[PDB]
């Protein structure tokens, strides 16, 4: 069985096992035995876990961030349903004590506690429990406002526990740091030198040093000393030494980092062989400190690093051994003068005891090349008290690197609840890039939370996988499945069956890229549906949860239904049905091969955010983050949203349709009006409003350019949202500042077909101004998720320059007052654009 388990991972993760093996690698060895346990220890404590804890591990709930209220309820074994008028207010267990009554009229009664039980919503892996109001629940404020009668199931606590059943698996060291350049073997045109520094995160511990020129051969020969300007006992644990191989009449050639101490604290010495990136402001501090896999090709740096005695980094035990005041002017950009920092650090105490939430700002003080300074800070740091999460998530910026702040940040972190873990996992997932070790403690918190929350455990692998094709961190992302999978084989095999449905589907799109260049696009769909319903893809295709959404299930792949985009990438389309979720079950995925998808999904997720810090305050603008999610290499899956049809469409005004208009500015509002007859158009042009405002505001503050009348729709109910998003930041495809925009056919539905309405249109500048002003108050948070998404490596998100375009679209520099002027003059400007 372990042999089997062991296959499974493999096929799973993209990784032979093997590999890892081969190695030899006491890190790799190390990282794999002691994760392994820890992952056993979580699923040993799962399969224990009570009833309705269990539901909170593997259904967690759904909770949106006095009224009537139709309900249908049926029980788990049984096609018979009972329809009950209950209210809003009303909480779960008061709606199954009403189906356990009628149960024991209908079916006459001993009877049953409501308590024994859960109610699921029809066909999805997804309950409803809790002492919560139906309104809090997700699923209800969805049926609420789209009209729909919510259909539940009880499911008692002995079907739960089956389901549970079923799913068991020194100091003394003055002399200056020095190095011995030895020897290359690499490719150019010139003369070659190498440029050396020692980094602690982004700042230099000192001056970089640089090579003697040699001749651009394949073998380049230095044997040559480099000291540095610091001496080998102020060498911070975090330590980065990082090379540049560049020709010299400038043109990089290659790039390559190391830790000065390995992952138990040894000074490193003596001779290493280091295999070099390519190189794509010549060091790269951020880069990992792995070197390149391709052992084959690599050009390689062989170094010495002398025996300077074996040397280990102090214990902390040793580490901690060792007038009225413009402190708090200067105290709140937070870049200062030198004096200013003096101030501070001699400060630091008070610091501390009256001002901890200032920590990351004497980090950004304290010499990190003294170690009596930072010993200093240690002292400190031992003692502090806990930060907020807004604090915390600053403090794993890479400007953080070591190691005690690392694992402070991550202590202030343990108290995110698991739908803010779950807002902010592509970030610390992202920042695992950063690390210097294996065995760290962001990748044991991340598995420990996956562990406890199967939601969390979903998208913690998909992230993961996604970037298996990357070499720079196939390894540490494969030892991380792998430890993942040893906490649960069960999750392991419905992972796998939806890589069987992504391994399909990139087969099925390249027959259908090939099809469609010899054939119409009618026959392509024709040859599309012959395959899909070969028995292979009929099964690989059908019963899995959604990567986009594990509590979706797809059942029945619809065939007929199905299609593909035919121009670019050629995406398809595919539908899903599934007889016990009723009309909740016809949902449809898109699966595109041949974009990097990562930037489609982080605008969508920051738009998630807005909605979120939107609702908190009570502003619901009516917003569409529906899902997208990287699944591997430029390939993803993209969530349908139905009964919606694209601007660009719609402006078509073809004839012979409900929608077509005496004027092309009435096409939108006639084609709102055919979908929402007689009293249902006021609330959809409501829906369109506020959406609108939604709209306007994200794409401002993002810096969303390339926006086309086909990748802005429109939804049935009147919700416009924006689209397949490629471009932000006022990174256009180079850099400018994107104006706030007002489109006319849009202003012309919010004004209700009328040319003056300013009743209407200024409500609509209220939203604006409201979601501007709240997203604002946050405007921490978005600075600080979008530094961590730095580590990504996104071309559009690379450099501080597009993180300012955040600072400038927020004006945090100015006040409140300020701001909206500003913002005003932005929305004005824009008005008169408009035609
Ligand atoms: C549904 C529709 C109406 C008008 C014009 C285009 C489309 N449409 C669209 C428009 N579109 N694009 C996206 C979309 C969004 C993204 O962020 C990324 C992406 F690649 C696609 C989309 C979505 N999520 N939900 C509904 N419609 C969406 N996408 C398709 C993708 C694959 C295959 C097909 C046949 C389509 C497709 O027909």
């Amino acid at each position: 069985v372990k042999k089997l388990i062991n296959s499974q991972i493999s096929l799973l993760i993209g990784k032979g096992l093997h590999e890892f093996d081969s190695l030899r690698d006491p890190e790799v060895n190390d990282f794999r035995t002691k994760m392994r346990q820890f992952c056993e220890e979580a699923a040993a404590h799962r399969q224990q876990l009570g009833w309705v804890e269990w539901l909170q591990y593997s259904f967690p709930l759904q909770l949106e961030p006095n009224r009537a209220l139709l309900v249908n309820v049926k029980f788990e074994g049984s096609e018979e349903s009972f329809t009950f008028q209950v209210s809003t207010k009303d909480m779960p267990l008061a709606l199954m004590a009403c189906a356990l009554r009628k149960k024991a009229t209908v079916f006459r009664q001993p009877l049953e506690q409501p308590e024994e039980y859960a109610l699921q919503v029809n066909g999805r892996h997804e309950y409803l429990y809790g002492n919560y109001p139906l309104c809090h629940f997700q699923y209800i404020c969805s049926c609420l406002h789209s009209g729909l009668t919510p259909h539940l199931t009880m499911v008692h606590s002995s079907s739960i526990l089956a389901m549970r059943d079923e799913q068991s698996n020194l100091w003394s060291l003055e002399q200056p740091f020095s190095i011995e350049l030895i020897e290359g073997r690499k490719v150019n045109a010139m003369k070659l030198v190498v440029q050396a520094g020692l980094f602690h995160g982004n700042e230099m511990l000192c001056k970089t040093v640089s090579s003697s020129e040699v001749n651009v051969c394949s073998e380049p020969v230095w044997k040559q000393r480099l000291e540095f300007d610091i001496s080998v006992c102020d060498l911070p644990r975090m330590a980065r030494l990082c090379f540049a191989l560049y020709a010299v009449v400038d043109c990089p050639i290659a790039w390559a980092n190391l830790m000065l101490f390995d992952y138990k604290d040894q000074l490193k010495t003596g001779e290493r062989c280091l295999y070099m990136w390519p190189s794509v402001e010549l060091l790269n501090p951020a880069g990992t400190v792995r070197g390149n896999p391709n052992t084959e090709s690599a050009a390689a740096l062989v170094i010495y690093l002398p025996e300077v005695a074996p040397v280990y980094f102090p214990a902390l035990e040793k580490i901690l051994e060792l007038e009225e005041e413009l402190r708090e002017i200067l105290e709140r950009s937070g870049e200062l003068y030198e004096h200013e920092k003096d101030l501070v650090w001699k400060m630091r105490h008070e610091v501390q005891e009256h001002f901890p939430e200032a920590l990351a700002r004497l980090l950004l003080v304290t010499k990190w090349n003294k170690h009596e300074d930072v010993a200093q800070m240690l002292y400190l740091l031992c003692s502090w008290p806990e930060l907020p999460v807004l604090s915390a998530l600053e403090l794993l910026d890479f400007s953080f690197p070591d190691c005690y702040v690392g694992s402070f940040a991550i202590k202030s972190l343990r108290k995110l609840t698991d739908d803010e873990l779950f807002q902010y996992l592509l970030q610390l997932v992202q920042v695992l890039k950063y690390e210097s070790y294996l065995d760290c403690e962001l990748t044991k918190f991340l598995l420990g939370r996956a562990l406890a929350n199967r939601k969390i455990g979903h998208f913690l692998f998909w992230h993961l996988r996604s970037e298996m094709h990357v070499p720079s961190v196939a390894l540490r992302f494969g030892l991380i499945m792998e430890a993942y999978c040893r906490g649960s084989t069960h999750h392991m095999k419905v992972l796998m069956k939806q890589g069987e449905a992504l391994s399909k589907l990139k087969a099925l799109n390249d027959f259908v890229k090939v099809s469609s260049q010899k054939t119409t696009k009618p026959q392509t769909k024709e040859m599309m549906h012959m395959c899909m319903r070969q028995e292979t893809y009929m099964e690989a295709l059908s019963h899995l949860q959604s990567p986009l959404d594990p509590s979706t299930l797809l059942e029945e792949v619809c065939v007929e239904q199905c299609t593909f985009m035919d121009s670019k990438m050629k995406p398809l389309w595919i539908m899903y049905s599934s007889e016990e979720a009723g009309s909740a079950g016809n949902v449809g995925i898109i699966f595109k091969n041949g974009d990097d998808l990562r930037q489609d999904m982080l605008t969508l997720q920051m738009i998630q955010l807005m909605d979120v810090l939107w609702k908190q305050e009570g502003l619901d603008l009516r917003m569409t983050p529906y899902g997208c999610l990287p699944t591997g290499d430029r390939t993803g899956l993209i969530e349908v949203v139905l009964h919606s049809d694209t601007i660009a469409n719609i402006q078509l005004n073809k004839s012979n349709m409900a929608a077509t208009a005496a004027f092309n500015k009435d096409a939108l509002l006639n084609w709102l009006k055919s979908k929402n007859p007689g009293e249902a158009l006021d609330r959809a042009i409501e829906e369109f409003t506020l959406s609108c405002a939604g709209y306007c505001v994200a794409t401002y503050v993002l810096g969303i350019g390339d926006r086309h009348s086909d990748n802005i729709m429109i939804r049935e109910s009147g919700q416009l949202f924006h689209i397949d998003f490629g471009h932000f930041l006022g990174n256009f495809k180079n850099r400018e500042r994107v104006p706030f925009i007002l489109t006319y056919d849009f202003v012309h539905v919010i004004q209700q077909g009328k040319t003056n309405n300013s009743e209407k249109f200024e409500r609509f500048r209220g939203y604006c101004e409201r979601a501007y002003t709240i997203l604002r108050r946050h405007g921490l948070l978005f600075l600080h998720l979008f530094a961590l998404m730095r580590a990504a490596g996104l071309p559009e998100l690379s450099c501080s320059k597009d993180i300012q375009y955040l600072k400038d679209s927020l004006a945090l520099g100015k006040t409140e007052e300020e701001a909206l002027k500003h913002f005003r003059v932005k929305f004005n400007e824009a008005l008169r654009e408009s035609w």
